[PDB]
């Protein structure tokens, strides 16, 4: 389940948080909006750029703490304020953590493996209902 989970994407963390924040670029390619050092870049060329690389490492990592610290997939209010507060994420609303984890609950679906897709869902939902009580828009 969700606990597995997080230990399976922890074991391969550089891969994992790589595919999964491409597979959100690609499928909402707006969104990079927020990103315009990751313009007119493939995918092989982003993974070559030391900021995607050190950036998205450093962004999942934390996301796995906020995952482990979760009781039923509800972070804690702490990590939600955590994540309102960062001066990173001035520019940012509810709906571009929605789309993230829309991202990767359908990579998890069309992985060749034995996530729980249903709780990773339920956390990206929860998590945002945590950003928007602590004050995102
Ligand atoms: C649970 C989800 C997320 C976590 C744990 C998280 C965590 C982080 C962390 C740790 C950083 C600092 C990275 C660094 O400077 O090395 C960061 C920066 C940033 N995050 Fe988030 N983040 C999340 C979701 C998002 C989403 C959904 C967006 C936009 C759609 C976003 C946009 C940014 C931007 C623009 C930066 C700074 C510029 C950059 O590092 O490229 N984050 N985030
Ligand atoms: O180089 C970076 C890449 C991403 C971010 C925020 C972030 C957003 C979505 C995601 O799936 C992974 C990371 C920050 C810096």
């Amino acid at each position: 389940g969700f606990k597995q989970d997080i230990a399976t994407l922890r074991g391969d963390l550089r891969t994992y948080a790589q595919d999964i924040f491409l597979a959100f670029l690609n499928k909402y390619p707006d969104e990079k909006r927020n990103f315009k050092n990751y313009v007119g870049k493939s995918d092989q060329e982003l993974k070559s750029m030391a900021k995607f690389g050190d950036h998205t490492e450093k962004v999942f990592n934390l996301m796995m703490e906020v995952a482990d610290r979760a009781t039923d997939c509800v972070p804690l209010a702490s990590d939600a304020s955590t994540l309102v507060q960062m001066k990173q994420h001035s520019g940012l609303t509810t709906g571009n953590f929605e789309k993230l984890f829309v991202a990767l609950v359908e990579y998890m679906r069309a992985s060749g493996q034995s996530f729980d897709s249903q709780s990773w869902d339920r956390f990206g939902k929860n998590l945002v209902s945590a950003l928007s009580s602590a004050g995102m828009k």
